């Protein structure tokens, strides 16, 4: 009940506590283990309420104080009488920058106290959720020097008047299916383009279309928005060594910005929550450019470098991915924006880890999801044995508005 | 009950309905996955439950469920055990058994072979020197010149736990590490304990970086014997690499039998405690992680510096460089000199298509997506995508402690 984690690359042994804390379940019985699934009223809100509370007051030294009690109270009383109650800036900040220290699948915590919290609790139109990305997006870029935010709009009251971002990224290339039979652009992106387009949006028909923003306030029909073009920093994808490489046409964007989860602190459910890092190389090299369901170029690649491409064993699949990703990496750094490679990245994860375990007693960890697309056990990751639990305050999935919005 | 898993690749979905069918237990619980932990004595109470069930498993697919054949056998089993507190497997229920548990392994990708294993009775051996005449055979017929053929071979079962046969050996062939004065290693760092172990017993090391361990052999429970296997039944193959030159002068081989020797088989509840069996290599086990590993032969660095790469920042991505051309390497070398082997890619694709064949034809395929994923290259592979359910059917292979820390010495 009290566990132990080893590395088994260094042998170092970590004791974790911290789990005995787990709120929520995770989908594993003793009889079956889910680990690489990818997707598994006023009385239940004031123990919710409680036991955050109760953590932020210890987190500030301050458990069991007049101001503990006295704010358990005021939340008590507001909860009775309103059927819900409203953070404190201070709870919101504490709330938002645990809900990154808990994710579990995130290789990228190191930096999860250095969050900038915007508060966006006063929006209450389409045009003004706009507005508030549009700054999210100018902050977080900061010219290449990308900083970690999270813009938090206004918390679910009664289901029927959520805030939504319909996309899922704040920046994503649309995507079309051909006649011809193919897809034009990103495959992921084949719907909600559809929904853009069937909505509104006139569509470039490009290959690197940025998409609008589709935003929802008040549970109203959702709005199309334009990001203006001087925000959304992208990067040529050239090679330091294959000169033929600028032609293949490559560009990713730098910001990776994800709108489409629901932030729970407390019990509150904030449905609308756009928050953004920097990139770990592989996102882009590795999945974007290299999953057959998305760009797919490995082939294109192989070719412009002559590999025997006739015999699987030739590994030319496996040499193309490492140019591509040397690609992504020396783009980004020769256009000084922020990347980390996931070498450095995972370091990076089991330094943290070590500080968790000492500090906190623990960090929940999906390997499934920490372990990088190439290169799994040249990382210290791999040799890395996690536990995975669900603490609170948390980030979680929830359903695309489509299919639930009442039109 | 149902249960769905999903390719988000390919938008295929599978139903599981053979978890069902799941005993042991996992080590997860609602409030926390274990699905990272590397490593999650019997009376004649529990033993004909287990026995019962395994024969009617046996028994239903030779299509013969509630036959004469096996009510009688169900009755012969019960009658043995309690006058005699254990029993014996037929031999057409020892080679089901050892193919089930195969079958059955969710780490191993390279179970579409399950149904073609060579099983070789061993239940009849009584010292360690006939254990080792066992294993000789094994490994000529496994080899079989470079053809390889799978094969397990299955000592005597443990009775009061106190007349154990064990391969100390963790793999039939292996070679031997030795920790310098310097803190350096020589050879497998992975093999320095056992190595000493050898050494204590009398073992005249050759002290080279390539030196394969004798067999440590324990019979009947008593203190394990030394064996040299025969030099002309070890083959090795020298790794060359298809460009660059060079890379012969590393001065790299590696065997060509992976041969696991200290796992624990149990079927229908007996437990066979030395069961060595061999495959073939994918091509990672050994370009990755052998020879890639900090903890193994670690020669990232040596492949690098001769590759003449930018080794002063990791984004550079020199690692996965060198990494790539020594798996290259690797699949080169056994290929030219026509030692089977198989790559990451083409091992994957052949357990997509097995793992969809078995929900097909048994409702369901247990498999731990931690270690189904290769050491390299994963989401280019097929089964990153796949979601896995895990579970534990038997007949199984279990993890057993090492003998060394549990054997009693007779001196
Ligand atoms: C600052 C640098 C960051 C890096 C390098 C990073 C890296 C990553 C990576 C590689 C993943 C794997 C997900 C995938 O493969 O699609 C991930 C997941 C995730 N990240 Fe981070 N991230 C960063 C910042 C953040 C921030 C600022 C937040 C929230 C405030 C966050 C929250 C999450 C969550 C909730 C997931 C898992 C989502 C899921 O369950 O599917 N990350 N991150
Ligand atoms: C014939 C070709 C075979 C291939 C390519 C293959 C491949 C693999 C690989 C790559 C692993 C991961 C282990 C590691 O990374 O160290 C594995 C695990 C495993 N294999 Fe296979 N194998 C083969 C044959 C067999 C045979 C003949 C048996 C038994 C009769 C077997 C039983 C197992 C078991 C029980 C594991 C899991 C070990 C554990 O639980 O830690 N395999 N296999
Ligand atoms: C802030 C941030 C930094 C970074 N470096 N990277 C990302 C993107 C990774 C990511 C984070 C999430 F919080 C949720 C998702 C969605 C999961 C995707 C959708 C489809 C495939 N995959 C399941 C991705 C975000
Ligand atoms: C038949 C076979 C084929 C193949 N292609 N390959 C192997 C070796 C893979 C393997 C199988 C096992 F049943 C147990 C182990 C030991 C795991 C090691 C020991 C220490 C670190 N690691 C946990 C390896 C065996
Ligand atoms: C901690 C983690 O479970 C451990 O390093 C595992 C990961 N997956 C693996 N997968 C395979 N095939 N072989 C291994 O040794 C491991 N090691
Ligand atoms: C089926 C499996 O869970 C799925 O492919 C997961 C595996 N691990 C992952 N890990 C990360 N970081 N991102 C992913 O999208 C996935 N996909
Ligand atoms: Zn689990």
């Amino acid at each position: 009940r009290f566990l132990k984690v080893k590395n088994w690359e260094t042998d170092v042994v970590l004791t974790d506590t911290l789990h005995l804390k787990s709120t929520l379940e995770t989908g594993c019985t003793e009889h079956i283990c889910m680990g690489s699934i990818m997707l598994p009223t006023k009385d239940q809100l004031f123990p919710l309420a409680k036991e955050f509370l109760d953590q932020y007051y210890s987190s500030i030294k301050r458990f069991g104080s007049k101001a503990h009690m006295d704010r358990l109270e005021e939340v008590n009383k507001e909860i009775e009488s309103t059927s819900t109650y409203q953070l404190k800036d201070t709870e919101l900040i504490y709330g938002a920058k645990h809900a990154w220290r808990n994710a579990s699948r995130c290789v990228g915590r190191i930096q999860w106290s250095k969050l900038q919290v915007f508060d966006a609790r006063d929006c209450t139109t389409a045009h003004g959720m706009f507005n508030y990305i549009c700054n999210h997006v100018k902050y977080a870029t900061n010219k290449g020097n990308l900083r970690s935010a999270i813009t938090i709009f206004p918390q679910r009251t009664d289901g029927k008047h959520d805030f939504r971002v319909w996309n899922s990224q704040l920046i994503r290339y649309a995507g079309y299916k051909q006649p011809d039979g193919s897809t034009l652009g990103d495959p992921a992106n084949v719907q909600f383009t559809e929904i853009c387009i069937q909505q509104g949006w006139k569509a470039p028909r490009g290959r690197f279309d940025v998409l609008p923003l589709l935003l929802q306030a008040n549970g109203n029909d959702p709005e199309l928005f334009q990001i203006p073009p001087e925000l959304v920093l992208e990067v040529p994808i050239r090679h330091p060594k294959f000169d033929w490489f600028k032609d293949l046409g490559l560009k990713w964007y730098g910001l990776p910005a994800v709108s489409n989860m629901l932030l729970e602190i407390g019990g509150l459910e904030f449905s609308a929550c756009p928050f953004s890092g920097w990139y770990m190389g592989t996102e882009i090299g590795v999945r974007d450019y290299c999953d057959n369901s998305r760009y797919n170029i490995l082939e294109e690649v192989a070719k412009k470098m002559d590999l025997d491409m006739r015999k699987t064993s030739s590994l030319w699949k496996d040499q193309a991915l490492v140019e591509i990703n040397i690609a992504v990496l020396y783009s980004f750094q020769s256009d000084k924006v922020t990347i980390v490679d996931h070498h450095s990245a995972t370091e990076s994860f089991i330094k943290h880890m070590e500080n968790e375990y000492r500090c906190r007693g623990g960090c929940p960890a999906d390997w499934v999801w920490i372990v990088p697309p190439m290169s799994g056990s040249i990382t210290p990751v791999f040799h890395q044995e996690m536990l995975n639990y669900r603490l609170t305050p948390s980030f979680e999935y929830q359903p695309d508005p489509w299919n639930t919005h009442v039109w």
